[PDB]
C-alpha cells in the first residue's frame, strides 16, 4: 500500500521543477527522498526560475533555495520504487557526474519507473539508458536523446508528455499535470474521485509556489483547476513574488514565475465551482478589499464546499466574515487577522502542519503543500490507492 | 553618532523609532533625519538587535500592477538597543510601515510596548502598514485613523473610525495619534508631528528648486526634498527634459565591504514643475542631490547656468556628495570652502575650491550661501545648515 | 622580443573595460599583470556592467568577479613597458589613493605607453599629467580633463579614440578596438595578415565574455567582424548573459551588457567569411535546432576554413554532425555533446587551455579566451610582432 521515491537533484535545477513532484507526491501518501551529489541531508541546492520573457530562450533568476532530506552517498537504491530527474540548469552538470550516471544505470536496469522532465533527461543520455527508448524533453535536449539511440518525440506543444513503459518523460513544467499523473500510474496508483472543479482566487505577487504546487498537483489529480484575478482575463498573467527564510527576521522576497489566468473575473459562477484555494504572498493583502472577491468567498463557505487557504490567503477569509467562531491556522503573522476576524487559532509548529474544521483547510506557508493537498483531497472525496 | 541624552533640555525632545526588518526604506530615514534636522534626538530599536546591529530595509514602489513591487533598500544600523529602552524618556513614537509591522505585531515585547506607551497620552505617529502593531496593541478603539489601503479591515476590526485613504499623501490626526496612508505623505505627517511635540515652525515661506537627474542616489533626494516640505515649504524638483509628473529612477549607494560603494535600483522619484517653463530667480535656495545624476548633469549648460544665477546673487545653494560636480563645473567653487563626497575632492581642487575634510561623513559645512555634506547620512546637519540660511526654525 | 603590461584594476571597474584587454592582449603575446591597491595576487574586484538602456545615463548591475594575478605592494615599474587604466566607478576612488597616483605619476615620467578608457582619465587629472596632452575620455570626465589643462577633444560617437604620443585615450568600450590597437603600435607592434573576414553566430543568452572578448580582440588586429542571429536584423540586439564561478557546483548567470548585431541574418553568405567563431553560453543549445545555422557551420567544415568555438558553442558543432572523428574540448558538462556527436575528447585541464585539430579550434570557457584567439590567428595567418 506505499511508495518511497528519489528526486536527484542539483544546484540550479528549476525551481518548480523539484517542488511541485516533491510535495504533490507526498500529498498523495508517498514518501519522498531529495538527494545531491557531494551534498548531505539539511544542505540547500540553490534553483533557478526559467521563464520567458519574449526572448528567443528562457531568462533565468534565483529560486527558493531547496533543502534536502538525504544524503546522496547513503542512498540503498533497493529502498525506492521510484526515480524523478527535475530539469533545469543541474542535469548538464549532473549528467558528467560519474556517481549519478552510475546511479541512473542501476535504477534503470532495475524496471522500476523514472519520470524525467526538460533537460533532466540528458542524465539518461549520458548513462546511456534510452536506447530504443520512447522519449520526449525540452527541444534542446532531442539531439543527445536521438544520438543516444531515443525514439524522439518532438513536444509540439510545451505540455507534452510521453510514457514507454517504466520511462515518463515531460518537456517543461506545463507538462507537469500529466507527468506526475502518469508517474503515479506507473507505481501502482489508482487515483478516485477526482471529477471535481476547483477556482483559485489569485493576483499580482501571490507567492510562487503557494500558486503552483497546490494548483498543478490538483490538476495531475485530474481535477478541472481555473484561476481568476479580479480586472484580468483568461490568457492575462499575474506576476509572482518568491518568499524565502534566508535568516532574517522575516522573509526576503524576489520575482518568480509569471502565472497564466485561465478564465474571467466577470464570467465566473461560483455554483459551476466544487472548492475554492486561496495562495498567499502579497494578492491576498489588496484581494481582501475586492467585494467581489468577498461574494465568491462567502458563497462557498455558506455552501459548505470546500475553501483551502494558506499563509496570507487567510487576510481574505478574515475580511469576509467567515472566520468567525471557526479554527484555523495562517501565516503566523496572519494570526492577528484570524484573531481580529472571530477566528480561534491553531498553532503551526511545525510551520508544514495544516489544518481542517469542517469544509475549511488552513495551511501556514508553501512548506506545509503536502498537508494542505492531501486534507484538501480528502474533503474532496479524492483518493490515491496502491 | 548624536549626543544621545541631548533631547533631555527644555528646548529638545526625544523620539523613538520602533523598527524591524524590511521596514520601508523611507518611512525610517526620512523621519529619522528630518526630525534630527529639526534639532530632535532619535533613538532606533529592533527587538532582538542591539545598537550597531542593522536591518534590511524594503522599497516599495508601484510599477503598472494591482499592488507594488519590492527590492532590497539600504541596510539601516540601529542607535540604540530594544531591550534597554526606558519609555518614560521619549517624548513621542514613530512606526515605519513596509513588511516589518506584520511581525512586529505578533512580537509580545512589541505590543507591550506600544501599549505602555499608548496610555501615557504622548505622540504616536505611524504609517502605512505600521498601523498593524496598533491594531494589534488594541489602542485604537474610537480613534480616527487612517493607513495603507489594506490595513483597513484590521483597524475597522479593533474598532477604528476608519478613513479610507482618497489619495496616497491623506494624513488624519486623533489627538495625539498621527497617522499617514504611504510615504506621499510624509511632508504633513511628520509636520503633525512636529506640532504634537510641542514644535512651531517659523519662516517657512520658502521656494526651493532641486536639481534632480537619473539615477541620482534615492535618499540624497527624497530626505532633503521630504524634510523641506515637512516645513510647509514650496519645494520644485526638474530634470532637463523631463516635464511635471516624468520621473527619475534612483541608485541606491551603500557600503558593503568593498573598496568604495555597491549600486542597486532606489525608488523613482516624480518632478514637479517644467525644466523649460521655470523662473530660476524665483527660488530661494537651490539643492542638489548626489549619485550619478550629477556628472551628467554637470555638462548641460542650462543647469550651470542655473548654478551660477545662483551663487551670483548669494542665495543658498546645499549641495551633498556628488552634486559638487556641478558646482565646481559651473566654475563657482574658485575660492570657496567646502566638502563632498571624498572621491569628488579631485574636483573641489580641480575647480579652485578648499577642501574640508568630511570626518565624521555625517559633518556638513558652511561658507556664506554655500552649505555642503558628503554623502546621504550628513541629512541632519545638511538640512539644519540650509535652514539656518534660510531663516527657518522649529522651536520647542 | 616581448612586452610586459601592468592594468591598474579597481572595485567597480567596468568589466568590458578590464577583461577585453587583458585577454587580447594576451592573445597577442604580451605578458600581462592585474593589481588593485589593498589587494594581493589571487584576491578578487567585483566589477560593473555599465550599459544604455533609454535613461539619460548609463545603468549598472554586477559583472564577473576579476581575479588579481599579482601584489600592489610589490610591483617594481621598470619591469613594465606600458600600462593600462580601465573604466568604470573604480577610477574616482582610484584617483584619491596616493600610492595609485604616485605609481601613475612615476609612469608616466618615464614616457611610456598608457591606455586609459572612460572614466580612467580621472586618475590622470588626479596625478596632473595632462597638461598639453591631448585626450578624450568619458564626456562627464571633459570638466577635470581641461581643469587639469588637458586639450581635450569630445567624443562625438561612442567608439573615438585620440593618441598624443605615449598617451592613449578612448572614450567607452565601444572604442576597444582602435584603443587596443593604438596601444600595442605605442609598444612597437607591427600587426600582419590581419585582413580577413570573421563571422560570429549569436543569439540570446550568449555568454557575455564569450562573445565580447573574441569578437573586439578580432577587431583590434584589424579584422572586420559580423555578429548574426536568425531572425534579427543589422542594428538589433541580443540580451548576454553572465557566467561566473562563486563556490556553488555549477556558475550562476545574471544579466550581462546587450550585443548589437552588425549584419542580416537572412541575406547572409557564409563563403563571403574567411572564418567563424562561435560563443558559449545559452543561446547554443537553441541556435543547435536551427537549420540554417547547421547549414553555415556545414558549408565552413566543409570547406576547412578556421572555426572557432568556445565552452558551450560546441553543441552546434555537435549537432550539425561536424565533430564525427574530429578532436575538441568544450565546457565540461558539453562532453556529452561532443562524444554523443563522434568527437574525441580533450580533457581542458588546465580550464583554460585550448586545443587546434586542422580548421577546428576549441576552449572550453572564457578563462580559455588567451589561447583561443593566439590558436584561431595562428590558422588566420595573422600576427603580432614586436
Amino acid at each position: 500500500n506505499s511508495r518511497t521515491v528519489l528526486i536527484l537533484c542539483g544546484d540550479y535545477m528549476e525551481d518548480y521543477e523539484v517542488m511541485v513532484p516533491f510535495q504533490a507526491l507526498q500529498a498523495f501518501g508517498i514518501t519522498v527522498h531529495t538527494v545531491c551529489p557531494g551534498k548531505k541531508a539539511g544542505d540547500s541546492c540553490p534553483t533557478a526560475v526559467h521563464d520567458f520573457c519574449g526572448h528567443q530562450t528562457y531568462f533565468e533568476s534565483r529560486g527558493h533555495n531547496f533543502t534536502l532530506n538525504a544524503t546522496f552517498d547513503e542512498v540503498d537504491l533497493s529502498k525506492y520504487d521510484g526515480l524523478v530527474i527535475p530539469g533545469g540548469r543541474a542535469p548538464e552538470y549532473l549528467a558528467l557526474t560519474a556517481s549519478v550516471v552510475e546511479l541512473v544505470k542501476e535504477f534503470s536496469r532495475s524496471g522500476k519507473p523514472i519520470a524525467s522532465i526538460c533537460h533532466g533527461q540528458l542524465i539518461l543520455a549520458a548513462a546511456d539508458t534510452v536506447n530504443g527508448r520512447k522519449c520526449t524533453a525540452y527541444a534542446t535536449v532531442g539531439p543527445s536523446l536521438v544520438a543516444a539511440g531515443a525514439k524522439w518525440v518532438e513536444p509540439i506543444t510545451p505540455d507534452v508528455c510521453v510514457v514507454d513503459g517504466s520511462l515518463i518523460t515531460a518537456a517543461t513544467y506545463e507538462g507537469h499535470p500529466e507527468f506526475i499523473q502518469l508517474f503515479v500510474k506507473a507505481l501502482g496508483g489508482k487515483i478516485t474521485g477526482a471529477n471535481k472543479r476547483i477556482l483559485f482566487l489569485c493576483g499580482d505577487y501571490m507567492e510562487d509556489y503557494e500558486v503552483k504546487v497546490p494548483f498543478q498537483s490538483l490538476q495531475a489529480l485530474g481535477c478541472q483547476v481555473d484561476a481568476v484575478c479580479p480586472e484580468k482575463k483568461a490568457g492575462d498573467r499575474c506576476p509572482t513574488a518568491i518568499h524565502d527564510f534566508e535568516g532574517d527576521q522575516t522573509y526576503s522576497e524576489k520575482p518568480g514565475h509569471t502565472f497564466a489566468l485561465t478564465t474571467n473575473f466577470d464570467d465566473l459562477v461560483s455554483s459551476s465551482y466544487d472548492a475554492l484555494v486561496i495562495p498567499g504572498g502579497r494578492a491576498p493583502e489588496y484581494l481582501a478589499l475586492n467585494e467581489h472577491v468577498l461574494n465568491i468567498v462567502k458563497e462557498f463557505m455558506n455552501s459548505e464546499k470546500p475553501v483551502a487557504s494558506i499563509c496570507h490567503g487567510q487576510q481574505i477569509l478574515a475580511a469576509a466574515g467567515v472566520l468567525k467562531g471557526r479554527k484555523c491556522t495562517a501565516y503566523p503573522a496572519v494570526k492577528l487577522n484570524v484573531v481580529l476576524g472571530g477566528g480561534t487559532w491553531l498553532e503551526p509548529d511545525p510551520i508544514d502542519r495544516c489544518f481542517t474544521d469542517g469544509n475549511l483547510v488552513t495551511g501556514a506557508a508553501w512548506p506545509g503543500h503536502p498537508e494542505f493537498v492531501s486534507q484538501l483531497m480528502a474533503l474532496l472525496g479524492i483518493q490515491v490507492s496502491f
